[PDB]
């Protein structure tokens, strides 16, 4: 036996009225496929002769390995997108334009606009380092080193307040010397003021003066010097006032000295003084360019006034004629 | 021939010891399957007529294309977390926070607590502009612009040091006059040092005061600063002090000078003056309330003695009575 | 029936030149395995008796479901690399050594090196906070608080400018009592320019002093202060030089005052003064160590002069004697 199915093309098939017996086998002759009787179903409801059921695959892929669609997804989710996140490269341009609290140099203006005290406060009480360290090597500039500005006539406290306890100076003031001489002072101090010194100075020393003045001759020269001094005054009007009655130095003592109230010294000898109920000493002869008034003579050294003399000659002249 | 074959169910078969002979077949009569025999296994032991092996397929997905689990995983593990990175606009928000380098607004304190010297430092030698700038135009306050303490008695350094070169005053303050005067002054100074001076000054001029002080007349009427001077001391007891024994004005020169020791002008005219040996000179009539004591006149225009009148006036009547 | 078909094994089916009929089967003795005939080809050529096809097959996987290679590296691609990107941690520790606009605490210097006006500007208009306070309350310290230097001899800007409009001091500066007094002063001030005055001082009070001193005995004891005074004048020659010819204290008014030049005075009491024409008032016994040269006596309470006293004598001697 060779046997041969009934059989026509898989199309064909699909609208045979042929029905094939239970388990009687045709064939699609354009497929090579088989399917088999089972006694009352058309050919296009048979199933083929072999399973087509992916679950009954040998040698199946690992499908249970592959990732998901979905899965995936959710996962990237939870991950950062470039385009919304700096790099580390980024972070650090930006952080290198900021500065550090451990110290920076700053190359534009710091302002404070305020929302110990102090917009800046500095401790040093655990330092050996100085404050504020401000220089200008400069030929010239068109600004101070430091500006101090107030500008309401009610302004109730000072520019710069100097509270010192200490062993040296609580302010020092160094006007180096020049290469050449210029007309330029240490300190310079105006006051448009009329109720309040342009500057005060209270001390309570024990053995010195409260404000000590020295000068120095710049040269070695004995008379370099000769129109220097070391305290200078001048007594000035108002431009375009008509004059001015100011005095030059006032001394009193509210509370009363005995101390002498002027006393002039040269190589620490007295050589004229006011003493304090106001007679005064004079060292060597002097002159007037006028007349002097003062009280009739009492002792050989005194000075005699014209009454006296005048006296003196009457009561000889009497004494004399009889 | 229409060929029908051995045939139960796939439960029937799988207990069936019916053995098919070699390429016999055997049909599953409710699953339309076969399996052809080998001549010795039973029905559950033969494999299906036509392959199950998914290598076989034609039209298979392409597996190898598609992402395992653990491979997505491992490339996963390599990106960032969005919880733990911040957003640019989060980077951005922080970053506004801090101090830009090339300058910025601060608005609140900015302290120095320390771990060419200064807490601050400030070089303007390449630049025009100025160090510090502090101002205010606030009607009042509660606090100075700037404020230098010191708070032990051993502090060995000043609270400030200026020192100084160039054209121009190193220091300079003005009182601006007010709308209507006041009682401030441009500088304030109180020591209570004993030993040391309130404030020293030392200069070297050649022609100048050392310190000169200017009074103007605040206004154009010729006495309406008649009660003003240049310079005014005065010498007070200690509060609930017996006195004081303190003098007014020193003046001394310790290696000897040939200047006048004191020299008073008018209209730029010596009226009055105190020479370096100590003998003095007075422009006008002058007044003593008292004697003055003197040497005996040997020039025609000094000062009789009474003892100089008394001798005139013996030998004249000696001479005349005989 | 048991009907058996065409038979060998799979691989000598490859090589046989049988040729099956149309539908008829034939079997690989090895394999288990039909194919059925065309009518022509030879085994090896012929199709499976049922599909091979994955596109049949039912219970498929989810193929489309599942994420391809090229799909997620291209989404991974979007993602922000961990190696690339700071974290949160990373970054606070980053900006945490930063200063805030805020305000915060150096830790060491800050410099500026410049690229209104100032390094730094501190505008306290809107606040009733100081500007800038320094402070130290330790032992001792190498650097002042603050210290302001120029270098250049040409340089054309002060160091310190204090322009102030207020009702309090524009600068204050107080030397607080020490335990102990020492050598120290509030104010030291040296200039080694000699052309110009170390110090300068104008004002234009209406009935004050420009300059005001007073000095206070620092003790009870009347005369504790006995070598005290409110001002002292030294005038020294340089170090290895010939001498000086400075003078001590000059005073002029160079418009011309009717002031008192010179008035001193005790209890608010006229004890010596200088008139604006030079003539002095003394108002009590007073010494000369020498001769007065003066003018000869028009009224009685004047000094007579040694012409006045000779010409008197010389008048009675003729009168007597004829
Ligand atoms: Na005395
Ligand atoms: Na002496
Ligand atoms: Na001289
Ligand atoms: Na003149
Ligand atoms: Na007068
Ligand atoms: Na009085």
């Amino acid at each position: 036996l060779r046997v041969q199915f009934k059989r026509m093309k898989a199309a064909e098939w699909a609208r045979s009225d042929v029905i094939l017996l239970e388990s009687e086998i045709g064939f699609e002759t354009d497929t090579g496929f088989a399917r088999a009787g089972d006694g009352h179903n058309r050919f296009s409801d048979l199933g083929y002769i072999s399973p087509l059921d992916y679950n009954l695959l040998t040698n199946k892929p690992n499908i249970d390995g592959l990732a998901t669609k979905v899965e995936t997804a959710q996962k990237l989710q939870q991950k950062a997108d470039k385009e919304t996140v700096y790099t580390k490269a980024e972070s650090k341009q930006e952080l290198d334009k900021k500065l550090n609290l451990k110290g920076g140099v700053m190359t534009g203006q710091l302002k404070f606009k305020p929302a110990t005290g102090g917009a800046v406060n500095i401790d040093l009480s655990s330092t050996r380092g100085a404050g504020v360290v401000v220089y200008s090597d400069n030929d010239t500039s068109d600004g101070p080193l430091m500006s101090l500005r107030t500008g309401k006539e009610t302004f109730n406290q000072s520019a710069l307040f100097v509270d010192y306890k200490g062993t040296t100076n609580a302010v020092n003031i160094a006007m180096r010397q020049p290469t050449t001489p210029n007309f330029s002072s240490a300190l310079n101090i105006t006051s448009g003021n009329e109720n309040g010194s342009a500057m005060q100075l209270r001390g309570s020393e024990k053995a010195l003066g409260t404000l000590k003045i020295t000068h120095e001759n710049p040269s070695i020269g004995a008379d370099y010097d000769k129109n220097a001094a070391a305290l200078s005054i001048d007594i000035v009007k108002k431009t375009n006032g008509a004059g001015t009655a100011a005095q030059g130095i006032y001394i009193n003592s509210t509370s009363g000295t005995t101390g002498k109230l002027l006393r002039i010294r040269n190589l620490s000898d007295d050589k004229f003084y006011v003493k304090s109920d106001g007679g005064f000493y004079a060292k060597e002869t002097s002159q007037i360019d006028g007349n002097l008034k003062l009280k009739d003579p009492t002792a050989n050294d005194h000075a005699a006034t014209k009454a006296y003399v005048d006296k003196a000659i009457s009561e000889l002249k009497k004494l004399i004629l009889k």
